[PDB]
């Protein structure tokens, strides 16, 4: 099962990493464009884990509610992204938001025939993985308040998905 | 278990990416880049892994008959290293060398308390992290023609063991 180190070393390798600042940054740059923003960029990391391992390198399309606001300022350099979540056409939120990437490993895997590993094996790992990272988050408490999983599938009956509504269903359950 | 997801991402995200474009860059840097009494550098990426997991976030101080040399240049960016090897103050060799990075999530891990992963469990996964990775690059040949994988566990007596001694046993049956 890759699933498993596929999330010890996402969190060992970059969450455990970036999280322990991560408040210190969003509060800076909330500090330094407070006259544009009011609306202050929510704190914690949200982070994307389709399920069906589709990661585009860019929410600039993946939603029309979604729209790229700035980069987070600020061996391993972090380059995080802000966007704002619209609902009923107007700004509902702002926070840092990016796609796990190991899941794009594990698509990459499956698109990978010496890997043997069918579709039903990725989404298999891909819902190990999230299920892995939660338990990993449940024990470090400073870690687990720091970041939200966001893990979704798009509907069968192909009605509309929305990714906005997906992180803003989250986003609200804090404040 | 969490060899096999370290092995599988090492590979995709990494190994997979660089192995392609490795002998040109070393054809490349074996002229345009003149130093008169250069060796030529080998061919491939060698890639310290060692069973403890004990990587210095150097390369030379864990052997002084191990020499930094260069930098090898490069649509991502890629840090590798070229070094020296020496063998009776004799240069006896000149490769692309680094450790395995995903050796140091496995050290980490066990260093952090709630994984319950213990000295004992990271020396199993090292193995398999390594055997899983062989068997990877086997059914990967345009990638394992282009790189070695150097495992060696260290003898108690450390006298009878040298870094720079393991790297010329590799370096000396090959091209
Ligand atoms: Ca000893």
């Amino acid at each position: 099962s890759v699933a498993h180190g596929l999330a010890w070393s996402y969190y060992i390798g970059y969450l455990r990493l970036i999280l322990p600042e991560l408040q210190a940054r969003i509060r800076t740059y909330n500090q330094h464009y407070n006259n544009l923003l009011r609306g202050a960029v929510s704190q914690r990391l949200y982070i994307l884990l389709p399920l069906d391992c589709g990661v585009p390198d860019n929410l600039s399309m993946a939603d029309p509610n979604i729209r790229f606001l700035d980069k987070l300022p600020q061996d391993r350099v972090y380059s995080n992204s802000i966007y704002e979540l619209l609902e009923n056409g107007q700004r509902a939120g702002t926070c840092v938001l990016e796609y796990a990437t190991p899941l794009q490993t594990l698509f990459a895997m499956s698109q990978y025939s010496q890997a043997g590993f069918s579709r039903e094996d990725r989404l298999e790992q891909a819902k190990l993985f999230c299920r892995t990272l939660e338990d990993i988050l449940a024990d470090a408490p400073e870690s687990q308040n720091n970041c939200r999983l966001i893990a979704y599938q798009e509907p069968a009956d192909d009605s509309s998905f929305s990714l906005s509504q997906e992180v803003l269903r989250h986003l609200r359950q804090e404040e």
